[PDB]
């Protein structure tokens, strides 16, 4: 009684959509290394043998797109035609133009940096939950860690049949507690991972349980009733872009909260700080996690929204799930007194000209590595 | 006291991402017209002068991609280089391969149709709210209608300076009422729309208020405090793919609930019914709207999830926001007794081999035109 | 005294331009297998990881371009990323539209087949020389045979370090004899061939002399003065499209007479019989070889030309180098009495709807395998 | 008696192949403006809505390919979707990598500039004929001038129905005179030119005769027997890349001697001086024209050939058609005493690092504007 299921997924570094996110952010970082004020909107598309870059960049940097793309693919692990994709020999196509001058004049031309307009309209959410120390849902934390474990065991050679393309999915049974949520047990785990031709299904399923799941998921969460769907398709030799086209910004729930919270629809990768889809979502995460680590909430959702060309957010909303003694109105007032959500101030607070974006583009943007948006702000009230 | 803001956005038919969604679904419909069992996973990318199709199709149809793409762009209204894009003269590139045989064998090969596996893993949500007759959030309903009004006034020649690329955003002030939400007033409206070189800002802003906003939004919602951001960038001559690259599946919140509810991350357009991202999200909407129209809830969120190759959902969850006398456990039991969420049963219930998908690919997939997922199921309990 | 040098080159099946010619003709043959009246103008471009098809096809055939392209690349031998290109994993992009209706109406619409117009304007030459039995210049015959020998030794595994991309060049010293030419000796041979990383230059140069040159070139032509440039660049590991972009119709002298004779500029591959660039050049070869095998000339050049939409050639010219007792005017009259050079008659005489074109697209179109244009017509005069 | 026909063609600036040549050379010039030692091998492909650049460039220049391509297309005149192509709105795709290091090390790395190796193997020809002052065949001179006249009348607005895509073809009746050739009369003229929808065939044919042919071709060459094929297809509204795919290096006979002389197969455009296809063909033209203007020959063909990595030509041959009192052996000795045909010396003599290449890429590379290869060298003997 009072229990429910919730499911989240994650994907690996070689999932084709995630390849695109990583490449887009490799391009962004390459520009930022030379020009901290680069305007970047780089979409990547991946299909058999092809990486296409399409979008808009205005920058003083000189970037060798061939080299940057190929290095990103190399890092992921696609280095031979036997794996379905090879950084050495794939096609790299570039369709990158300047930023529209109409956008530039309306957003940033001649504006004081603190008073730059949002680079687009849109809405964004931040979320935090005290169910884990890092203030993330357990479902997606576990899903990410399963993909990370696959990559680890691939790279260290202990499961050399593994390839870079993987997906995981975790269903947890929760109890609720005055609006907060309490994990009880893992109900179902899915793992699918690309593999070499020679390994059999039974060898894979045994390894996935023993060397992946048991290594990652605490035994206290696994019991006789847990359902395992390990290599449920039965065969996954074809993978990466050869198996499924990839695009930037097609894993936005994997990138964020795994179905928990909410999403405003904007993708992160390939975008500089003036694109509030990224900067304001990072800031909203920072606000949410500041409220939870500050002891004001156990769980909270923050919405913000913007108009192109306008600095200040159009709206800010706080939803605390009943997990605060303060009203949502009071929390909103605390937020407004402690945060300035103009993009030209977020950039300073969160150090958003620094070329660290490729590191964000797999395993989620939140809940790890003490990025600036993960370090709570101390609140005055 | 008790009030909050919420913001949602929509985009027009000529927004570059939406162009891609429409093209992807034009391709799907073209295949389904000849082969109801076509397996389609068609991604579209749009940039200056270019439509690229990339993905996987296994079908008995013979489809003229050149023709289908160009006709979709023609419908949208991009028919001259003065508008930034022309169906007659753009490049159409095709990188479409067969569906992976490894996927096919794991999903649908040799399986009874009712027992086809999900075409992928993933999670999906359905949502319904009694705040409007069509059981959609007012914020996004209004946002969509503003874009539809722009297209209407473009097509009828009364505002001939309009071009197809538009975005809108609506912030509503709400009151809550026992978990349900009650719209009070429109707080802020944003409209940005591509325009010809000759029309001035003041002419546009006057028209957008008088002929667009007032035509769509009830006066009772607009007052002296409402904020209007009309052509806030000041100039939007460059637009469509020339101004911003488009991709399929980059408007998934516009396609669904505008930030309300939740999203599992999967895109709809370009996918046949075996891709549960679409079919199970449609079914989840159908469940949610059935619960609200059936009088069981005022507002409800439904989660479902799947594993590739497995027919039955892995999990089902119901969240009623406190708006039912029945427990969430009781509602879940009603759902399980009344719905079969296998993809090979959803296809029959929702008629998902019918080539009506292009019609879904602008102005949201939900809350309009009495598609099968909008017709409540009568529940037995 | 009276001697001169002449040089011709050839390239192998994996030279990037020749890859394109072969793919274009694989596409043509695929169409002709289903629709003998297909209108085909298929250009191919090759670069790292990419085959692009661009051009115009109007056909009743259903052709799987992915499959046809990949099979052609497989035949050539590019089957692994270690070789720089892999048919399994490369990108195939398609930008093929219908034939222009304006062309169609002016060329073939509603016209009796014998009276179809030329598909374009242009000029074409045929050439024949009695210096070899097959009526080809010795320089290019030898150059082709050197590339064929490389491919043979690659395919049979005796030189497993060889890759498909090769070039050869042969300089012969000739004497003249009343307008005819008499080979004396080979002055210089060049061979460059892509190779694996592990083989050293000395091993390659020894093999190229002993196993390639000596196997192909009669010893009577090689002496102490012959110059050998074997792997003259010193290193050729990177090759195929990765080393150099390829295009259809960039080897038109290799395809024909090696610098001897003349050329009107039109490419052969990827074109159906209505494109007189191919059909009329084949017919001109047939005329030239008929004059030499008929005993009228020892050496002869034939020019023809056409206007788009017009059936009969605009001009015909015969140049016999002084090697006939008959005047050029008399030979022209014999040609006109014995040949009908309308494209809709050439197609019947030379069987040009038959899908044998891929076989023409390496090692020259002339002087081998008794194609119809190589079988002399018996002349009446 | 003693007369014969000869035909040559030319194409206009907007013919799709010529568009590609011009773009390739615009790219070369852009690089040379910043880096005189740029290594450039830029192929261009054009089809509906698309310019693709593919090839190899190693340069210190920073070139904005978008801008350079679009400016070249603008110059040609494709500036509106009504014309079938628009520089403002077409797709520009870039697939340009570095020059292969294996090539670089074998050709130019660490070599004294005069002693740089040829950038490839190949053969090249130069030709000159005293039949015109500029030492070019009359057939192609006239063909070029007809296309130039079309462009002139398009640009000055007197025939505003003209579009940039055109082709011409001229057949001249000649007499021979001791190996030299003497034009007598124009036998046939073809002109095809893209046109707007509204102009009728009779208006076009009248204009083409009166305003184009009569303006260009001396009346003494036109008589009652001359055949005119003016707009012979009847309709040519669709044109440019939309009507026919273009590629660099598909007009190599138009670029040179119109079927006269010979050709070694290599294309000119998009290549720096180390590519002997261009530099040695220019030098061979210079030699030929020096022999004719020096009074040694009336007509002459020069062959040269190279091996990759080797500076000096492998072979040189002179054919004087019987038009000199000196033997061909004597002429060869004069050539060898007066010319150094190493590429690293040709570059100095012919100023081949200067960014003048786009000017060569329509209307032929020879016989006009007193380029260095058109200024005879004064010979010592
Ligand atoms: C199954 S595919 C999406 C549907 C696909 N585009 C189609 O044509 O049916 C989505 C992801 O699943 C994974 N995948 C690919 N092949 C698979 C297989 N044989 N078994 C399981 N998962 C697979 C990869 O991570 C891929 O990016
Ligand atoms: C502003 S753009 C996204 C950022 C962009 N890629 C860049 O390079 O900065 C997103 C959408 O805004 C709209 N847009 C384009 N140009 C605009 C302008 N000048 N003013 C307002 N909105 C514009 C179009 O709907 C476009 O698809
Ligand atoms: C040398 S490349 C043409 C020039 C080249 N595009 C560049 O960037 O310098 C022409 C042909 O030579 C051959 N080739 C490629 N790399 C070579 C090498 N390292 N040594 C010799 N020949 C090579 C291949 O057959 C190739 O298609
Ligand atoms: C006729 S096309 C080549 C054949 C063509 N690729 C096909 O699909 O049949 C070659 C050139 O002829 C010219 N051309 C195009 N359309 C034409 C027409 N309707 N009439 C005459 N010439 C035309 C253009 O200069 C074009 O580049
Ligand atoms: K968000
Ligand atoms: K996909
Ligand atoms: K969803
Ligand atoms: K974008
Ligand atoms: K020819
Ligand atoms: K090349
Ligand atoms: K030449
Ligand atoms: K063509
Ligand atoms: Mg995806
Ligand atoms: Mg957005
Ligand atoms: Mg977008
Ligand atoms: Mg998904
Ligand atoms: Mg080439
Ligand atoms: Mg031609
Ligand atoms: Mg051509
Ligand atoms: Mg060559």
């Amino acid at each position: 009684e009072g229990t429910f299921l919730f499911t989240s997924e994650s994907v690996g570094e070689g999932h084709p959509d995630k390849i695109c996110d990583q490449i887009s952010d490799a391009v962004l970082d390459a520009h930022l290394q030379q020009d901290p004020d680069a305007k970047v909107a780089c979409e990547t598309v991946a299909k058999t043998g092809m990486i296409l870059l399409a979008g808009e960049i205005t920058s003083r940097a000189a970037v060798d797109y061939q080299k940057v793309v190929r290095e990103a693919v190399k890092h992921i692990g696609y280095d031979d035609s036997s794996k379905g994709f090879d950084y050495k020999t794939c096609n790299v196509l570039v369709a990158l133009e300047q930023q529209s001058p109409d956008i530039a004049q309306g957003v940033h031309l001649d504006r004081n940096e603190e008073d730059i307009g949002a680079g687009d309209q849109g809405l964004m959410f931040g979320y935090a939950t005290d169910e884990t120390e890092e203030c993330m849902p357990l479902t997606i934390v576990l899903a990410h860690k399963l993909n990370a474990k696959l990559a680890e065991l691939r790279r260290n050679g202990t499961l050399p049949w593994l390839r870079p393309d993987s997906k995981t999915q975790v269903t947890v049974q929760y109890m609720q507690d005055r609006g907060a949520v309490l994990p009880i047990r893992v109900h179902t785990i899915v793992i699918s991972v690309q593999h070499d031709e020679e390994v059999c299904l039974d060898e894979m399923r045994d390894a996935l349980k023993e060397k992946v799941i048991k290594a990652v998921v605490p035994a206290k969460y696994l019991d006789e009733d847990t359902i395992y769907h390990l290599q449920p398709s039965g065969r996954f030799v074809i993978g990466g872009p050869q198996g499924d086209a990839g695009l930037t910004g097609r894993k936005i729930i994997v990138d964020t909260y795994g179905g928990w919270g909410a999403h405003g629809g904007g993708a992160f990768s390939g975008k500089d700080y003036t694109k509030v889809d990224r900067s304001a979502a990072y800031a909203a995460r920072w606000v949410a996690k500041s409220l939870v680590k500050g002891g004001l909430c156990r769980r909270v959702l923050v919405q913000v929204s913007y108009a192109i060309g306008v600095s200040h957010p159009l709206s800010i909303s706080i939803f605390h799930y009943g997990t605060s003694q303060k009203s949502e109105r009071e929390l909103l007032e605390i937020v407004k007194k402690n945060f300035d959500l103009r993009p030209g101030v977020i950039v300073r607070d969160l150090d958003l000209k620094k070329p660290i974006y490729q590191r964000t583009a797999a395993y989620g943007h939140f809940g790890r590595d003490s990025f600036p948006w993960e370090v709570p702000k101390k609140l005055k009230y």
